[PDB]
DNA sequence: GGTAGATCCTGAC
DNA sequence: CAGGACTAC
C-alpha cells in the first residue's frame, strides 16, 4: 500500500483497537521484527499493554500503547485485519496480536517484506526506522524551498531524489512518475539541472497527486499504450533501480 | 559524508 | 527479477 492507503487503513484500524488490551503476541516469521532483536523479547512487553493511539508518518504506522510504541512498515503487500481468535488464520499471517476481549490484529504478508520496531514511546522518533524521516509531502514542512536545497546538493537524478524517504516521507514509485510527467519533467535529469521554475512545478505536482489519492493513471504502468495528453506511446525504463514510466513528449 | 550496492521473499513471466 | 528502506566504496 502506498501512502495514501496507510492513512485510510490507519483511520480505518484504529476504532477496531483503540482501547484493548494485549494479552498475547504470536510470531510465525521472526525476521519481520527488527527490534528488539530478539523476537521473544518483542512479544514479552507488549503483553499487558493497551491500545491507546495510532498515527502515521510517510508510510510507517505508529501504534500508540501504554508505555511502548509499534512503528510498522507493510512494505508491498503487507496487511492488517482484526477478528476473532476462534477463526482460522488466513493465508500468509506472520504476526498477531490477542487482546484480552478474543479479538485479535492480524498481519499478513505474502512476500513477508514488512517490518516492526518496537521501543518506548519517547524513544521512537529518534530511532530506526523514524529517525531521519523526512516531511510530509502535505505538510508546510515540505516546500519548494526544500526540495530545491536538496536538488542543488546531490548529482543524482530527479526521481532518485523523490524516492529518498530523508527528502520526503513515503512518496511512492507511482506517484513519483505521476508526478514527474505532470511536472512535464524527465525521470532521468539530474536533479540540479531542475530550474526554479521547475522545481516550483514539480512540488505543486506532488502535492496534488499524492493529496487527490487521500481523497487515473497517466504514465504508471502504461508502457505501449498511448500518452493521454499527446498519444505518444508512454516508454519504460529504469531509472534508480525501479521501474521507470515517462512520456518522451510531455517530459522534458 | 554522499552514493551505489546488497538485503530480504516469492508470485509471476 | 521488481519492490522500500545497513554496509562499504
Ligand atoms: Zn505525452
Amino acid at each position: 500500500p502506498q501512502l495514501p492507503e496507510v492513512e485510510t487503513i490507519r483511520r480505518t484500524l484504529l476504532p477496531l483497537i483503540v482501547g484493548k488490551t494485549i494479552e498475547d503476541v504470536r510470531i510465525f516469521w521472526p525476521n519481520i521484527i527488527r527490534h528488539p532483536r530478539d523476537s521473544e523479547a518483542f512479544a514479552a512487553r507488549m503483553i499487558g499493554q493497551t491500545v491507546r493511539g495510532l498515527e502515521r508518518r510517510g508510510k510507517f504506522l505508529k501504534f500508540l500503547l501504554d508505555r511502548d510504541a509499534l512503528i510498522s512498515h507493510l512494505r508491498m503487500e503487507g496487511r492488517y485485519a482484526v477478528a476473532s481468535a476462534l477463526e482460522p488464520l488466513e493465508p500468509h499471517t506472520h504476526v498477531v496480536f490477542c487482546f484480552t476481549d478474543g479479538s485479535e490484529l492480524r498481519y499478513r504478508d505474502v512476500r513477508k517484506f514488512g517490518t516492526m520496531h518496537v521501543y518506548a514511546k519517547e524513544e521512537a522518533d529518534r530511532r530506526p526506522p523514524l529517525a531521519e524521516l523526512g516531511p510530509e509531502p502535505l505538510s508546510p514542512a515540505f516546500s519548494p524551498a526544500v526540495l530545491a536545497e536538496r536538488a542543488v546538493k546531490t548529482k543524482r537524478s530527479v526521481k532518485a531524489l523523490l524516492l529518498d524517504c530523508t527528502v520526503v516521507a513515503g512518496f511512492g514509485n507511482i506517484y513519483v512518475d505521476e508526478s514527474l510527467f505532470r511536472a512535464g519533467i524527465l525521470p532521468g535529469r539530474p536533479a540540479a539541472s531542475l530550474s526554479s521554475k521547475e522545481i516550483e512545478r514539480l512540488h505543486e505536482e506532488m502535492v496534488a497527486t499524492i493529496g487527490e489519492a487521500v481523497m487515473h493513471l497517466y504514465v504508471y504502468g502504461r508502457q505501449g499504450n498511448p500518452c493521454k495528453r499527446c498519444g505518444t506511446p508512454i516508454e519504460k525504463t529504469v531509472v534508480a533501480g525501479r521501474g521507470t514510466h515517462y512520456c518522451p513528449r510531455c517530459q522534458r
